[PDB]
């Protein structure tokens, strides 16, 4: 990844929060900093590790990481501003006035996405609404939503316990105790978006809900059930590729 | 003339601005995405300058115009039930964008804006308020894809102190199809000047009218015949669109 200076970088409006992380407004252009708290190597390394991917690969459906300024105790990762911000928090204030075929173009585009991803051998770990960044609303006649998506952020290996609790029911079974996490991530997205922004899922609820091995409810609509249904298996090699996956969207 | 809209019909949404005597909300119609004007308590001439807006608009069609699906009436208000453009008024973006806009991207514009009025004067129709706030960015294009809005409350209803507010697009007669002329060139000049009209306070605005001054120069050589006869104070030697129309290829 690119070195930033902090000669070359303005920190604005405080947009909310990230696992470890407060996001901000900034300047470079118009920008998006991710400020990582002051954390132990680990983490940042894991924050690292997700600026380097980010800066390695180039997809229409991927958010821009313009570098990341490293000096002291402070790591931020400068990204790309996305005009309308996460797809969770723009589905809940539309709830019950969002088109079926405006969830499918997300679908597919997100889809694409992670189908390049998986064709280079290369994961996600923190595919949910919060993550989708909407370019265009897609809300005018004969124009479609546009959406890119973020970066994982600090890379899920480096999280506790508690924080992949956390994560559920977005986070892959298996990751409780491979390319499979973001078939599950992706079908749990399916149904946050069904269900207009509200997730299917208290902490010690939601870990005995895994570890019951119990499955997340069915989507709104029927045209994705096949589909959830195969991509939030407890197995990790039953999931289908996003290669079969964008064919049958 | 209009078509009668329901109160049951229309969801008013978020605030996107102020027009004269208006409030501009985003909205729904039952669903399509709409934008409603939100005419202020007026008195029956002002409702029918208004009236008279939403007739002309609903009589015409053309692609660089901004479609009127009617008219509701809301206790003392008079809703004007419009076309959602995806971008907005473009003088707020051409802001936004200072410095990174091709003048290849404002010829377009300056076709697309000339041909809507163009088909206005062949049809001895006038716009009275053209201005970039009324263009409005279906597609961005970074070509672009503009629609000419509403000319909202009909000038003929406005008071002197809100025609000196309207200077520089203004055409100094009104302090006929000869002032859209006057409009065109002004907003040439605003799209060549990023977002930024030239002119101010209300007394020094009309001082320049009534002295009888004139508007700058273009930034690019390339307007500045076409903007120079447009911005005469006399309506009878402004050129006819059919002209600028052939003059911008
Ligand atoms: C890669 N860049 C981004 O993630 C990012 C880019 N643009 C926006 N734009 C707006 O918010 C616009 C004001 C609406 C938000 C973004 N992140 C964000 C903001 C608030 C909370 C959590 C996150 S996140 C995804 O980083 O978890
Ligand atoms: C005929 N309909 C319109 O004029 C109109 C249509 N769509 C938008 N879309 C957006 O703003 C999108 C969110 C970017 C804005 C519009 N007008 C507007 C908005 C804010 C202030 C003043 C006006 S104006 C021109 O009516 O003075």
């Amino acid at each position: 990844f690119h070195r930033v200076d902090q000669k070359e970088i303005t920190q604005l409006s405080h947009l909310g929060q990230g696992t470890r992380t407060n996001v901000y407004e900034g300047r470079l252009l118009r920008v998006v900093l991710k400020v990582l708290d002051p954390s132990h190597h680990d983490i940042a390394l894991a924050f690292y590790e997700t600026a380097s991917l980010m800066s390695q690969v180039s997809h229409t459906h991927l958010a821009f990481v313009h570098g990341v300024c490293v000096r002291g105790p402070e790591n931020i990762m400068v990204t790309e501003y996305v005009e309308h911000g996460p797809l969770d928090v723009w589905l809940r204030r539309e709830r019950g006035h969002v088109p079926m075929a405006w969830k499918m173009v997300v679908a597919q585009q997100l889809a694409s996405a992670l189908s390049y991803l998986e064709n280079k051998n290369l994961v996600h770990g923190n595919v949910c609404g919060r993550n989708i960044l909407l370019a265009r609303l897609g809300l005018a006649e004969g124009t479609s939503p546009f959406i890119k998506l973020s970066d994982p952020g600090v890379g899920l290996g480096a999280l506790s316990r508690e924080e992949r609790v956390e994560r559920i029911p977005w986070l892959a079974p298996e990751c409780l105790p491979s390319t499979a996490m973001d078939k599950w991530g992706f079908g749990a997205t399916l149904l946050e978006i069904c269900f207009d922004g509200e997730a299917p899922l208290s902490p010690s609820e939601k870990e005995h809900f895994y570890q019951r091995q119990h499955r997340l409810p069915e989507p709104s609509c029927p045209q994705l059930a096949t589909l959830t249904s195969q991509c939030l298996t407890y197995e990790p090699t039953q999931r289908p590729s996003f290669r079969t996956i964008l064919r049958d969207l």
